[PDB]
């Protein structure tokens, strides 16, 4: 057990490091989607305000 | 060893959960700003064409 205890601790920490980082990565991908959609909405609004 | 590794991963996971918020809740005020800047852009554009 003295061996497999550290085995499981290390293999747990690995998974933590992996999926926390995918959380943070997806947060910024979601950002990018939101910000570029905001670009599109901005242009669309300008198109109306000028024609007005 | 296992207890310590689990606590250490646990705090990192808290930080992942919090920064998934920080990123997109910044991205949201920026989504707002990107379009509310376009409001000013097109309003000044309209006013300029009308003045001309």
């Amino acid at each position: 057990d003295l061996d497999l205890a550290k085995a499981s601790a290390t293999d747990q920490l690995k998974k933590a490091k992996a999926e926390a980082q995918v959380i943070i990565e997806q947060a910024n991908k979601r950002r990018s989607q939101i910000l570029d959609e905001a670009k599109a909405e901005a242009e669309q609004e300008r198109t109306k305000i000028v024609a007005q």
